[PDB]
C-alpha cells in the first residue's frame, strides 16, 4: 500500500521509562577462536567485529503498571518508542595488530624492485598491520543488513556476486581489503591476515536500509571511516591476467620474464582521537528519517555497533620455569582482546488504537505484530546476536540514572 | 533512597573565597623509584613520570570551625556549613615535550612491518634494547571522593576437571587510582608484573606496574554522585612499528586458516604481534589545563559540595613528559673517553591548584538527617557535638593542605579575578 | 596594600599617539658567536637564532615634559601623565621557514627505535655527526616589567653522583635561549660532556616564561597579556654513551647471558621536530587590542616604558653561504668555503593612550607602597645589569594616526 | 604632506564595467630557459615563479560612453576603479620536484654519521626535493616590492649581507625554503640549491614596506598561505668557513680526531596540496582597502601579482628515436615540461574627480604624471606579463560569471 508515518497511527504519552543493560563484557582471542578438545573453549573477540545486540523490551501490554487507565485494552494495545540512546563503551582506546606469519607477499614495490624476480615455491613472510579505523552505530527495530562479495555462479577466475546478509554478532567488518568472501575467494589463505583470511568481511548496506518503505532497519545511524595506504607490496603466484602487449614494450635478458603486477595495499587507520568519538555521548531520536518514527515493533530493538578505536590487544605472557637467566622456552606468550559495553535507553510508551483501516494497513506491513497482541518459531533463531535482557531492567525514576537526567533536561522535562 | 540533587537540601550563600596551593614540584627518575641501601622505607630518588596519575587529596578548612567576621548568616543550632567548589584551574608549568621510555632487553623479536623472510633462527636470548613515546593523554577528575579505576589482572581458574591451557584467567578489578599510579600507555590497562612473566615486552617503567584507566562507566552511574563533580579527557595514539615476540607461542594458529609449509616455511613464525604506540604531537591549542573551569551544573546529583571538608582532583598530563639528561664528568680530560662521563635522567612536574569555594548551609531537619545518614553517614558525624581513623589512610594521596590557605579577598589572585568577570559580581 | 584597578585611580583622556619602531634587523650567526681572536673582547659576528627570546626594552618620551600642541587638559600642580599601550602589531620580516641545528660531536650511540640487537659495541668515542629540527614555538609577552623565566639548574649538594635539581627564577634577557625540546635547563653546568644537546644550546641555559609566577604577582606588571603557541613531536629514539649514573633495579628484569651478558643503556633521550610552519598559525603581523587586561595594571606603562618579549622560530632559516677561494674549471672540495648566517626582521608598531593621575594623599600612599620610583620621576636603574634590545620611541610619537597602518586599524577599530 | 583616503576627493558612480582576459597559457621547462645557437626557444615556467600582470585599462576619459552626460570634462576627470577581482586557476592540482645532478650534499645526519668522515675530492650527488608550499596574491596600481639577500660591500672571507628592495618581475623565483636570497652571488659553487634557483634569486614581498607606504598604491589587498616543515637532515662539503668555538665541546681523538662539518642543510617540503586552502577560483570584493588609495587605478593600469606552487606539476614526455621489439635506454629521449593556466577577471567602477585647487595641488604632490597624462613609460626596463582589456570592457554584467556574482554581491 501507501505507506505513512508512525505518527499518524502511534499515540504518544508523557510515560517514558529508563533500561539500562549494565556492564556487557567479552574477553577473547582477537584472531580465531579456541575449539575444545572434545561448543568454545575461547572465543573470537575483536575490535574489528560487529556487534549485534539484540535488546529485548518488556510486553508493554502484559507490563506491571501501576495505573492502567491511561488507555483501553478493548480497543488499543501498548508499544514502546525508542526516543534516546547512549552507547557506553569501557577501556582505553588504542590500535591493535592483525598479521599471518605467512603472508603472501612477495616483494616490496614502494620504490621498486630491481629485475631480475626469483619467485621459488613458498616465498611467504611473516608481516603484519593495523586495519582502517571504523566507527558505526545503527539503531532500529530489524536486525541490519550488509553486502559482500562472494563467488558467484559460472580464464578460471571467480565471478563475483554482491551478496545481501543479516549482519549477524562476530561478523567481520571491512579492514581495508573490502567486503568479501575471502575464505571463498581467496583460495590459497594467505592473501590477508589471519582474523579475516577464513571469514567474510561485510560492510552496512546503507542504500538498501534507507530505501526499504517501512523503515524499520535505520531509526537512524552514526558512520566515522578513515585509513590510508602504509605499504605497496605484490603477490606471488601465477599471474591469472597477464598484462596486455600494447601497455608495455618488452624486456630481454634480465628482464625477459616480467614480474607479478598482482599488488595489494596495507591499510593504516592512522589515529584514534577523543573528539572523533560517537560514542560515550546520548543521541536523541526526534525525527528518523524513514517512515518508523523509532517505534519498536516486537518490543525488540536491534544496536549495531562497530568500534576499533579500542582494538588493543593484551600481551599475556607465564613462565614455565624459573631460572636466573632469560630463556626463549621458559614463557609462553599469549594475546587477548576484551570489549566494555554498556548500553542505556530513554523509551516513550505509546498506544495503538486498532481500527479497521489501522488493522488492515498494520497487517499489510507485518501481520506477526496482530498475532502478538492477540488479534487478526523465532525467523531470527537461525542467526547469532548478542541478547541483552532488559524485561526485568525498566525504571520510570529516569532522574536516577545518567541519561535519565539527561533526557529530563534535553526535553525540558 | 530516592536520590534527589543536593540543590534541594544545601542552601547557597553570597560567600566567596579563594583558595591556592602555590608551587607543587615533583623531582625523580622517570623509569624507576631508587631505595635506599639503608633504612628505613625511604627512598633516594622517587618514581616521578609524565605517565603517572596525580591524585591530589585537597584538605579545606571545616566552615563550622572557621573564623568567620560575621556568622549571623546561618543558625548554628539548627544548621551546619558546607563547601561547595564552584571555580578551578589547574595550573602547570615547564613547557610542553614528550618523553621516551623503553627497555635494555625488551622481547622483541622481529620486525613485521614489511614482512620477515623465512626462516626465522629464535636463539636463546633475543631481546633487544629498544625504545618508544606513549600514547598521549590528557585527563582531570574532580570529586569529593578518590576515583575508581579499571584494569585486568589475574584471576582464579576453574580447575576441574584437568587444565584447559596454561594462559592466564584475566579479570576486571576495580580499585581506587592513587597519586604515582601510571596510566595506560598504549598497551592497555592490566597488571604487568603478574600478567607478564618475563619482565620483558614492555617498557621497564610499567614493566613491573599495573597501568589504570578511569572507570568513567562505572563512576558516572553511581548514585549519589560524588566521584566526579565533572571530567575532561583527551587521548591520542596511532602504530608506529609493528614487532612480535620471542617465545613459546601458547596458542597455536589452528589448521584451517593456512596451508602448512615445507623447508624453509616448516617452522612456522611467531604470530604473537605487538606494536608501539605513538601519542604524535602535543599543541597548546589542545590543552586542558591553564584555564578556568566553572562548575555550575554537575550531571551528577552532587552539584560540587565538598563533603567531609576534601576534594580529591585527579591529573593525567603527558603533553609535558619531558625527560631531561643529566650528565656528570668523573674524570677531567682534553680528549673524550666514555667511561669519564656518568649519564643520569630526571623528570620533573609543576602543578599549581586554584580553587574558588562558595559557601553553603544545611538544615538538618528529620528528613535532612535520615536521607543523608543514607548516602553518607559519616557527614553527620562529623558535625555533630554531643547529643540533644582515616578510611582513606591505607592509600597514598598527593596532600594539598589549604586550611589555612582561604581568603575572602577574591580580586587579588587570578582566578578570583576570573571568578568576579565570569558571575558579573 | 590591597591592590585595586588602575582604573580606578588612573584617568582616561581622548588623546592618541602612534609609534612605530621601523624595520628592525639582526644578522649573525645561528649556532654561536664569533669573539675577536686578537686585540678586542668584541664580537664579529653575533649570535643570531630563531630559538632565541628577542626582549625589547621600548623607552617612551616622558607625557610629563612632552612637547605638546596644548598642555590645558590636565593640572600639573595635582595631577601627573603617563602613557597606556592600547594598540599593538609585531611586524615580521621575511619568508616563513624551519631552521636546523647539530652537532658534530653528539652523544649519541645507537638508534633504539626498531631495537638494537646485543651485544653492544661501547668504544672509547663512539659521538656522530647529528643534526635535528626543534620544537616549534611563538610567544609574546607585554608589560612594562622585563619578563621572568624559569629554568633547572644544578642545586644545593647537600649517595650517587647524580646533580641535585633547583628551579631558578631569572629575567628573560634579549638573546636567551628558549627551549627547543631537551627542557629548560642549564645544559653548560648539568651537561658536562659539552655533546648531549646541538652546539647552540650546550653551552647555553634554555629557559621558559614562568606563566604561573608572572600572572600571580600582585600588581599584574608583567603580563598585560601574552599568546604562545608551542608544538612538537618526537621524531627519532636513541641512547647515550658513557657510564649509567643509576643501574636499572634486579627486580624489574630477568638477567641475561653470554650475548645478552653486559646490559645496554636505557640512557634514551629523544629527538623533537616542530613539524610545520603555517600562515594560519601565525601569531604576528596582526593587532592586538588591549582593552582590560587580566592582572590589574590595565596596560599602564609606568617609568614611560614598555618590555615586548617575542620567540618566532616560524622563521628560523639558516642561510647556506659558499665562497669560492680559487677558480677552476672543474669542482673540488678545497676551492670553497662554507659558511652559515641567520637573520630576523621585526617591526614594532603601537598605539598609546594619554592618561592623568590625580595625586591624592590617598593615592600617593598606593603609589608609594606600589613602586616608589614612579612618585620621584615624577617629582611629586637595576635593570642597567641586564641585556635588552634597545627601542628608542622618545622622538616617534605622532598624533596623526591615519597616516600610519595600525593607526588606521585603530580608528576603525574604536569607530573614531 | 598629510594623506586622505580618496574617498574624500573621489567620487563614485553607479557605472560599473567588467573586463576578462580569457584563456592566459605559458608552457616551458622549469628548471632553465634554453637559448638558441644564434632568442629563446623554450621559456622558464615554474610554479615557483612569480607571475606579476600589467594590466592596462582604457583611458575613461577617451572612452566610447553611450551617456556622457554623467560628468563635465572642463572641470572634471575620469578613472577606475577596481571593486571585484577573481584569478582564474585551470589545471589539477599537483605538486611538482626540483633537484640537481651534483647537489653539494655529503652525508646524511638524521640519525647519525658515525666517525670518521671521508671527504674525498668531488662528494657531490644527485638529488631531488619538493618545494616549501605558497599561494600569495597581491593587487594594487603600482608593481609590487620585493625583499631579499645580497652581497654586501666588504669592510674573514664570509661575506656581508644587505637587504635589498626590488620590484617583483614577472618570472621572479619565489622563495623555496632556502630563503629569500642572490643564489647566484652568495653560493658560488652553483651546487647548494637545486638548479632552478641556483643561478637566481628568489624574493619574498617586503609587505611590511609596502603596508606603510603613505598612499598605499602597492596593496589595494593581499592574501598568503605559506607552509612548510624539513623533510630531511644533510651537511655540506668543502672548508668549514666559521669553525666550532673549542669551548662548546671536548676534543676528539683517533677516529674522531678530525671533526666533520657542522655546515646543516634541511630539505623543505610543502607537505599536501587540498581543495580547501585554495586562494584562488574565488571573487574578492574591494569594499574597503587598508591603505589610503581605495582601489583608484591611477595611470588606467592595475598590477595583479600572483604565486600559486599547488598546481606545480611537471609532466614528463618520451620520444621514440628507434623502433625496436625490446626496450633499450638509449632508443628514448626524456624531456620535462610545465604549464600555467590563468583567467584574470574583473568589475570596475567608474569614478570622477572635480580637479579644484585644492585637489589639483594635492594630485601633483602624490603623483605630478597624473595631471599631465590627464592634460589639465618609467618601468620600460621590467618585464611584465601584459594584459591588454582596452577592448575587453563590457557594460552588460550580468553575461559573466564574475559579473553576475558582484550583481548579487551588491544586490544590484
Amino acid at each position: 500500500s501507501k505507506v505513512v508515518s508512525t505518527d499518524e497511527y502511534v499515540s504518544r504519552t508523557s510515560i517514558y521509562y529508563y533500561a539500562g543493560s549494565s556492564r556487557l563484557l567479552a574477553v577473547g582471542h582477537p584472531y580465531f577462536s579456541i575449539k575444545n578438545p572434545t561448543k568454545l573453549l575461547v572465543p573470537k573477540v575483536s575490535g574489528l567485529q560487529y556487534r549485534v545486540f539484540r535488546v529485548r523490551l518488556p510486553d508493554p501490554n502484559k507490563f506491571g503498571f501501576p495505573d492502567t487507565s491511561f488507555y483501553n485494552p478493548d480497543t488499543q494495545r501498548l508499544v514502546w518508542a525508542c526516543v534516546g540512546l547512549e552507547i557506553g563503551r569501557g577501556q582505553p582506546l588504542g590500535v591493535g595488530i592483525s598479521g599471518h606469519p605467512l603472508l603472501n607477499k612477495f616483494d616490496d614495490t614502494e620504490t621498486g624492485n630491481k629485475y631480475p624476480g626469483q619467485p621459488g615455491a613458498d616465498n611467504r613472510e611473516c608481516l603484519s598491520m593495523d586495519y582502517k579505523q571504523t566507527q558505526l552505530c545503527l539503531l532500529g527495530c530489524k536486525p541490519p543488513t550488509g553486502e559482500h562479495w562472494g563467488k558467484g555462479v559460472a580464464n578460471d577466475c571467480p565471478p563475483l556476486e554482491l551478496i545481501n546478509t543479516i549482519i549477524e554478532d562476530g561478523d567481520m567488518v571491512d579492514t581495508g581489503f573490502g567486503c568479501m568472501d575471502f575464505k571463498t575467494l581467496q583460495a590459497n589463505k594467505s592473501d590477508v591476515p589471519i582474523d579475516i583470511c577464513g571469514s567474510t568481511c561485510k560492510y552496512p548496506d546503507y542504500l538498501k536500509m534507507t530505501s526499504e518503505p517501512y523503515g524499520d532497519s535505520l531509526f537512524f545511524f552514526l558512520r566515522r571511516e578513515q585509513m590510508f595506504v602504509r605499504h605497496f607490496f605484490n603477490r606471488a603466484g601465477k599471474l591469472g591476467e597477464a598484462v596486455p602487449d600494447d601497455l608495455y614494450i618488452k624486456g630481454s635478458g634480465t628482464t625477459a620474464s616480467i614480474q607479478s603486477s598482482a599488488f595489494f595495499p596495507t591499510p593504516s587507520g592512522s589515529m584514534v582521537t577523543s573528539e572523533s568519538q560517537l560514542f560515550n555521548k546520548p543521541y536523541w531520536l526526534q525525527r528518523a528519517q524513514g517512515h518508523n518514527n523509532g517505534i519498536c515493533w516486537g518490543n525488540q530493538v536491534f544496536v549495531t555497533v562497530v568500534d576499533t578505536t579500542r582494538s588493543t590487544n593484551m600481551t599475556l605472557c607465564t613462565q614455565v620455569t624459573s631460572d636466573s637467566t632469560y630463556k626463549n622456552e621458559n614463557f609462553k606468550e599469549y594475546i587477548r582482546h576484551v570489549e566494555e559495553y554498556d548500553l542505556q535507553f530513554v523509551f516513550q510508551l505509546c498506544k495503538v488504537t486498532l481500527t479497521a483501516e489501522v488493522m488492515t494497513y498494520i497487517h499489510a506491513m507485518n501481520p506477526d505484530i496482530l498475532e502478538d497482541w492477540q488479534f487478526g518459531e523465532d525467523p531470527l533463531g537461525k542467526y547469532t546476536f548478542w541478547e541483552v535482557d532488559l524485561k526485568e531492567k525498566f525504571s520510570a525514576d529516569l532522574d536516577q540514572f545518567p541519561l535519565g537526567r539527561k533526557f529530563l533536561l534535553q526535553a525540558g522535562l
